[PDB]
């Protein structure tokens, strides 16, 4: 039985069936924008809440937004980056690589096992949300994890392999049981005569198990990498980080970069560290610093983004050669990123991924910058359950490790 079949079988049990499990779903933004295409419509032609209604009609007990999981990843990865920076300023190495793309993680383990220590220990948004629901939410609702099935809808054909990593288990209890792609889900709806464009607005569930809505605030973060950078930057400097604009790197396909200059906040420990101490296949060059005549030092964070895997191999070679100098690097296996993932609908439109990206968020939400640490649902989870980012409980549920040679 395929994972689609297993999931549908669980949903086929009447809710009052004594062998019926609690079945929940989480949905990626890239799925939400592309699912309209499965009906021959434009990206974003169906609303987030129409999709939530559609999923509920399949028999899902809870319907979650993967963006809640991404708030968790931003919390942990922003903290991890800042921690690595602090340790390096006072003399888990740098540069740091993101860890959300399983295509990258597979290549890392098989082809670059020596780079393992440089990779973020964070789990992906979907795996963080799944770990959370089978632990925190299970406890809150008085439901045994064994009686819980979680499904995720992803634009990606590699997300099941991510979910299947052996140790992503609960206390064979899987944190995330089944991954379904955008097109597979689109097919499920069409086969059941569900037309998403004709559905009423439904509603999301909060993974916290109380209140209404998806448990994510209004607005956009700019994505996990930018938001992790913002978390670190704003704590370091005491000043806001605007939306980033990445620029194409000359002579290297699929690579974009930005340099972020950071002056420590006055009176901060960061200011102290820079002053008090002025003096590995990828050796950190001690970082790119700057100073002024009066002694106001700063560091420039050198950030790169690679799409996709061939292009990433060429970046790594340059990095190892010392020809490319970066402090924080995001590698995505797909040329267009997740909106162009292998589980997405096929279009004759060469610019379909541009249309999908543009429709990801409305102009209203686009104009409002969201910060994960300000989300009351996230605050409550840390305050009452997780403890501190990077802490013992957070590490146990939300972090992971890598296996040289692969799994
Ligand atoms: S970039 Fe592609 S392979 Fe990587 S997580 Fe996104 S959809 Fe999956
Ligand atoms: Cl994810």
């Amino acid at each position: 039985l395929s994972h689609v079949q297993q999931a549908l079988a669980e949903l086929a049990k009447p809710k009052d069936d004594p062998t019926r499990k609690h079945v929940c779903v989480q949905v990626a933004p890239a799925v939400r924008v592309a699912i309209a295409e499965t009906l021959g419509l434009a990206p974003g032609a169906t609303t987030p809440k129409q999709l939530a209604e559609g999923l509920r009609r399949l028999g899902f007990d809870e319907v979650f937004d993967t963006l809640f999981g991404a708030d968790l990843t931003i919390m942990e990865e922003g903290s991890e980056l800042l921690h690595r920076l602090t340790e390096h300023l006072e003399a888990e190495p740098l540069p740091m690589f993101t860890s959300c793309c399983p295509g990258w993680i597979a290549m890392l383990e098989k082809s670059y096992p020596d780079l393992i220590p440089y990779v973020s220990s964070c789990k992906s948004p979907q795996m963080m949300l799944a770990a959370m629901v089978k632990s925190y939410l299970a406890e809150k609702k008085g439901i045994a994890p064994k009686d819980m099935v979680m499904v995720s809808i992803m634009p990606c054909t590699r997300k099941q392999s991510e979910a299947d990593r052996d140790w992503f288990c609960v206390d064979t209890l899987r944190q995330l049981d089944h991954v379904i792609t955008t097109v597979e889900l689109g097919n499920i709806f069409k086969e059941r005569g569900i037309n998403l464009a004709e559905l009423p607005e439904g509603e999301w569930d909060n993974p916290m198990g109380v209140g209404s809505g998806a448990g994510v605030l209004f607005g956009t973060t700019g994505g996990v990498m930018e938001a992790a950078l913002r978390t670190a930057y704003e704590l370091f400097t005491g000043t806001p980080l605007p939306r980033l604009s990445l620029s194409e790197v000359r002579g290297m396909d699929g690579i974009k970069e930005t340099n972020i200059t950071m002056v420590p906040a006055p009176g901060s420990k960061f200011e102290e560290l820079l002053k008090h101490r002025a003096a590995g296949p990828l050796a950190w060059d001690g970082g790119a610093g700057f100073t002024s005549e009066d002694g106001r030092g700063g560091i420039t964070l050198r950030v790169a983004v690679a799409n996709g895997l061939g292009n990433a191999k060429k970046l790594i070679t340059k990095m190892q050669a010392g020809e490319a100098k970066y402090d924080f690097v995001e590698i995505m296996a797909c040329p267009a990123g997740c909106v162009g993932g292998g589980g997405q609908p096929r279009s004759t439109d060469k610019a379909i991924t541009q249309k999908r990206q543009a429709a990801l968020y409305n102009l209203d939400e686009k104009s409002t910058l969201r910060r994960s640490h300000e989300n009351p649902s996230i605050r409550e989870l840390y305050d009452t359950y997780l403890g501190e980012p990077l802490g013992h409980k957070a590490h146990e549920l939300l972090h992971t490790h890598y296996v040289a040679g692969g799994v």
